[PDB]
């Protein structure tokens, strides 16, 4: 039945088992299906050794390769490939360059077939100079061929007639410089030689790749119209220039063979559109397109905007007829509602097309498990001719037969879709026409290059236009992301999965075989779902871009972490991206999967920082399984080395004391059991490294075991010293917020000095520390000038995922991971976490000592700090700008000292001399009878207004005169100290509040100007004491006081007999009675007076006493009025 029209040619390739018919044209009538053949077939045994480092498969695939390009046939093969583009833009290229062209490939292919021959010879002997000079030779001599010949293929004003012959040259280039890496040391080549030839391959491959996408967009955009026909044209550049140029580019990248060392699988997500279905150029009638929609219409209906991956499940056909007259008619694809799916999920979407209305009928395919690798359509046209003589014509699509291949049990099929029609005028199309299978020993069904993705439609009522179009989705991309052992499996971020949620796409120019996923601050996540059917360890490496550098995270197969990736690109559009905006990061952490038949998830999400990052592709890669340990051997072994200077027994001048227990950390990771003797010698190198930290920090007391210590910290109370806690290993400070206690507020500070005896002239010196994170900390040094800068860093380096759990333990080595990729950040600004600051010496002197301060404060009561790892080291002389800037300072300084000790020496000598006078001796041993509490007072008001006492920034430091504002005051607190021992009267200066005596409930003590005074503030308010004196001699009472308001202050004392004596105050010992206007004593006409010049300070007033008995009373009172005591003084009279 079938085998009746059948020819022989194809009775042989039907063969084992029995199929159909499969009538195609490979090679034959236009030769832009030849071209198409062509690179279909060589697409296809690309796919197949990409990665592969090993001779036969590399000499077969060259073998295939140049069976191709340089046939035995009549015509050359790129003579096919110029009239595949000339005719699609409608342009020859120019006679002397296309000759020209074709004499150098003719060129090329003799030795290309030379350079095979070497080949298969090395594959025979490889193990001495015989087909190694050969091999070696017909290599570099292709080198240069293309260097010379390139230029050729790229003829200004003939870039896009040229452009699948530069792609296909382009090609066969980069993929012999890939065999100058792999067969590179066996061939004999130097390490040095090697790399020219790899950092051109790299080179290359951008320039050729942005060649040919920006040749590919020019010829495109030439070819945009308003009309129907225009329009098939450009969709027909469309598809043939991608199977022909975009395909092959997107495989340049899979020919870095040091980024893919082992067999890779590539997977090609674009779709790809077949010639509508209508018939065209039928004779004598005309074509669906003569009445139509025009270009933009067709390009909205019959394309679609970028979408996740997707496959075909069911059909449902709507049937509408045409009948001009009965005995003819047609029966016609009039619209359809279209199932499909995401891979994975289990959630059907469905998309309709053209009418559902006014239909005959209605017919439903279902397509689940099934592949669709070919179509037979028909073109059909219904004539006919009504009275009186008119000539209607209708276009549809009355019959398609859908060829379909089980994908579980390779099982064949076929559905129909054949209304009944009546006297149509037929003429089929072959899909295998536009998209060939791979030209194999096997049949269509298993060689197949495509397979029927989607169907849009073309609709419009007003013109009868009624057209399906066909979308095709290529074999190399799988309908499961199986992930598999043996291999580099590359899944693309078009494959990634529907969850509910929106997501956005970014349509791909060519570079990457498909669109584009971007992750941005509006729709933030994308998911995987994948099939693992063995168990293995992956790590995963993913291909991206973005104008910003920030966090990814990722969570699935059975682990959780986050990945810094940096800027690729800068000042760009993100459909501007070319080949080097692209770029690779590798997930450090190893995955273990186990075999399972269901689907396994990833995740990947952005931080809340972050605006944009577009994916291209995931990436696993196989390990074994000691990956991990030998990889975390040589991350310690280099940290460590990068402590030491060249003879390994000093430290490197910037390596700070944070980075040796960094490196410490590290060493923790190895493996005892495989790596023991390593572990211990880096252990011993840490060890030494860290007594080299401690023994150049000049700072006491670095590990804070010494607080308020002599020679150490000084901290204010409240610090805490941590010591087991994570982040910091070993000791560090907790500075907490300032302390507030009503309208008092308490700083937080630590502070220490360095003395400059330890110093060294003209020299630079570096505070360094770490903050794990901080608000308002604020960092002091002090020499001659005060430099404040304030810290706030980010608490970013513990993870918000708790990943401690039961295990409640630290584990340095994880911790020290995760917090590494945050310091990778290269920050120096003021949120860093490392800090370095200079401080520098000009000449040192020993007598004025001014050493280095370093401090720390917090004024905010929301404030805090964690600090570690502080240390001041020298790094070293002073020279050029540091050095003028500092001799400027210097002298600044100097003069600026000048009349701070010119203040200093008139405040000084006034405060000394009021203190002095205070005594008798000089050994401040014994008070002069005649000193009161006014001489005391006037002391102190004398010492206060000594200036500089304090530094004026931090004040709780000591400033130039802080020495003698002490030495002074220690001497008048003795000098207090001796005048109340001298007083009878128990604390009769009220320096001990109200001890001592009876009062009633409103008296109160005030402190006024620095010193302590008794107030009684109503006159039904009194004080009282009895104490004990020695009787029959004589003393003097001495009071000081002051009375205000109306009446009258009395201070009474009476011993136990009968002696008594009353002082009275009052306001009128105030009162002056002026001059009497200077006494009038002037001449010739002036009568000035004065301004009689009153204040308000304490009258002190005496009496003398003799008691009588050992008791006495002494009693204070007013009649009204406020009356305010300093002192009352009872001493032995030596008058």
């Amino acid at each position: 039945n079938a085998l009746q029209n059948m020819d022989y040619k194809d009775y042989l390739k039907m063969s084992a088992g029995n199929v159909s018919e499969y009538p195609g044209s490979p090679e034959v009538f236009l030769s832009e299906q030849d071209a198409v053949k062509a690179a279909i077939d060589i697409v296809g045994k690309l796919l197949t050794g990409l990665g592969v480092p090993f001779v036969g498969p590399i000499v077969s695939l060259y073998t295939q390769l140049i069976d191709i390009l340089w046939p035995s046939k009549q015509k050359s093969q790129w003579e096919i490939f110029m009239e595949q583009v000339e005719e699609l833009i409608n342009q020859k290229i120019a006679e002397y360059a296309r000759n020209k062209a074709l004499s150098e490939l003719e060129g090329l292919g003799n030795n290309y077939q030379l350079y095979l021959t070497a080949l298969e010879e090395w594959k025979e002997n490889p193990n001495g100079s015989r087909a190694l000079r050969d091999v070696r030779n017909r290599f570099e001599i292709l080198d240069s061929l293309f260097t010379q010949y390139m230029p050729s293929f790229r003829v200004t004003n003939f870039e896009v007639p040229f452009l699948t012959v530069y792609t296909m040259a382009a090609n066969l280039h980069l993929l012999l410089l890939r065999d100058a890496s792999i067969f590179g040391e066996e061939w004999g080549l130097s390490t040095s030689t090697i790399n020219n030839y790899y950092n051109r391959q790299m080179k290359l491959t951008a320039e050729y790749s942005d060649h040919c996408v920006k040749w590919y967009e020019t010829g495109l955009a030439k070819l945009k119209g308003s009309s129907a026909k225009q329009w098939i044209d450009y969709n027909q550049f469309r598809r043939e220039m991608t199977l022909t140029v975009l395909d092959v580019v997107a495989l340049f990248s899979n020919y870095d063979t040091r980024t893919y060392p082992l067999a890779t699988t590539a997977q090609l997500t674009r779709e790809v559109y077949t010639d509508p279905l209508g018939a065209v150029d039928v004779p004598n009638i005309g074509s669906w397109y003569d009445k139509a929609p025009s270009f933009s219409e067709i390009e909205k209906a019959a394309i679609r905007p970028p979408h996740e991956f997707d496959y075909i499940t069911g059909l449902t056909v709507y049937t509408k007829k045409r009948s001009f007259t009965s005995d003819r008619y047609m029966r016609y694809w009039a619209g359809h509602q279209i199932s499909y799916k995401t891979i994975g999920t289990s959630s059907t979407f469905t998309q309709m097309y053209g009418t559902n209305q006014n239909l005959q009928s209605t017919s439903n395919f279902d397509f689940t498990n099934y592949d669709i690798y070919k179509t037979l359509s028909n073109d059909a046209v219904l004539l006919d001719i009504v009275y009186p003589g008119y000539t209607y014509t209708f276009f549809g699509m009355p019959e398609t037969e859908f060829f379909m291949v089980n994908q579980l049990n390779n099982t064949r099929k076929t559905l129909t879709y054949k209304p009944a029609s009546k006297d149509i005028i037929d003429r089929t199309r072959d899909s295998e026409l536009e998209l060939p299978p791979e030209t194999s020993g096997q049949p269509n069904y298993e060689s197949y290059s495509h397979r029927l993705g989607h169907i849009t439609f073309i609709y419009s009522s007003s013109t009868s236009t009624y057209v399906p179009v066909f979308s095709w989705t290529h074999r190399s991309a799988d309908l499961t992301n199986t992930v598999k052992s043996g291999e580099i499996t590359q899944i693309p971020g078009g494959k990634s999965s529907y969850i509910g949620r929106n997501t956005y796409i970014i349509k791909g120019r060519g570079y990457t075989g498909g669109d584009l996923l971007a992750l941005t601050d509006r729709i933030g996540s994308c998911e995987f779902q994948m099939i693992f059917p063995e168990s293995q360890r992956f790590r995963i490496r993913i291909r991206y871009a973005s104008n910003e550098t920030s966090y990814i995270s990722l969570y699935g197969l059975n682990q959780s972490g986050t990945l810094k990736f940096n800027q690729t690109y800068s000042n760009k559009n993100e459909n501007d991206l070319t080949y080097n905006d692209f770029k690779y990061i590798e997930y450090p952490r190893v995955i273990s999967v186990n075999a399972s038949s269901n689907i396994q998830r990833l995740s990947i999400g952005i931080q809340t920082n972050t605006n944009l990052f577009i994916l291209d592709r995931i990436e696993f890669i196989p390990v074994d399984e000691t990956y991990e340990a030998e990889t975390d051997l040589e991350a310690a072994k280099k940290a460590v080395n990068a402590l030491f200077t060249n003879t390994k027994d000093g430290l490197q001048p910037g390596v700070t004391d944070y980075e040796v227990n960094q490196a410490a950390n590290l060493v923790e990771c190895l493996s005892d059991d495989l790596y023991p003797n390593e572990k211990r010698l880096l252990f011993d190198a840490v060890r030494e490294a860290k007594r080299l930290s401690e023994a150049r920090n000049l700072l006491q007391d670095p590990d804070f075991q010494e607080i308020n210590g002599e020679n150490g910290w000084t901290a204010s109370t409240g610090i805490e010293v941590i010591e087991g806690d994570a982040v910091f290993k070993g000791r560090y400070l907790r500075l907490p917020g300032a302390r507030e206690i009503d309208t008092e507020t308490y700083p937080t500070y630590l502070y220490q000095k360095v003395e400059e005896g330890v110093l060294k002239p003209y020299t630079r010196y570096r505070l360094r520390g770490f903050v794990g994170s901080s608000q308002g900390l604020e960092i002091y040094t002090i020499r001659h000038q005060t430099n404040r800068i304030v810290k706030n860093v980010p608490d970013d380096l513990l993870p918000d995922v708790p990943p401690v759990n039961n295990d409640g333990r630290i584990n340095r080595c994880s911790e020290q991971k995760y917090v590494n990729s945050r310091l990778e950040v290269e920050n120096r600004s003021g949120e860093a976490h490392e800090f370095s600051i200079p401080i520098d010496t000009g000449e040192l002197d020993y007598n004025e000592n001014a050493g280095i301060w370093v401090g720390f404060k917090i004024t905010d009561p929301e404030g805090y700090a964690t600090l570690g790892n502080l240390e001041l080291v020298e790094e070293g002389p002073l020279s050029g700008d540091a050095l003028e800037r500092l001799q400027k300072e210097e002298q600044q300084w100097k003069i600026q000292m000048t009349r701070r000790r010119e203040e200093t020496d008139r405040r000084y000598m006034a405060s000394k001399q009021a203190v002095d006078r205070l005594y008798a001796d000089y050994q401040d041993q014994q008070l002069n009878p005649n000193v009161e509490i006014t001489d005391l007072t006037a002391a102190q008001d004398l010492i206060q207004s000594i200036p500089y006492v304090y530094n004026e920034m931090f004040p709780e430091i000591p400033g130039m005169n802080y020495t003698k504002f002490t030495e002074l005051t220690d001497r008048l607190q003795q000098a207090w100290g001796l005048y109340d021992q001298r007083n009878a009267i128990p604390n009769g200066d009220y320096r001990n509040e109200l001890s001592n005596w009876n009062t009633t409930s409103g008296v109160n003590v005030q402190q006024i100007n620095h010193t302590s005074v008794l107030v009684i503030p109503n006159w039904n308010e009194q004080v009282s004491q009895k104490f004990t004196v020695q009787p029959n001699q004589r003393y003097v009472l001495r009071v000081t006081a002051r009375k205000e308001g109306v009446g009258n202050g009395y201070v009474s004392i009476r011993d136990g007999g009968n002696q008594s004596e009353t002082l009275t105050f009052s306001a009128s010992d105030y009162d002056t009675n002026g001059m009497y206007d200077t006494q009038a004593s002037n001449t010739n006409g002036y009568n000035t007076n004065s301004v009689y010049n009153d204040q308000t300070g304490y009258i002190t007033k005496t009496v003398t006493f003799i008691p009588y008995t050992n008791q006495m009373w002494i009693e204070i009172s007013e009649t009204e009025g406020t009356f305010y005591i300093e002192s009352v003084e009872l001493i032995v009279d030596v008058e």
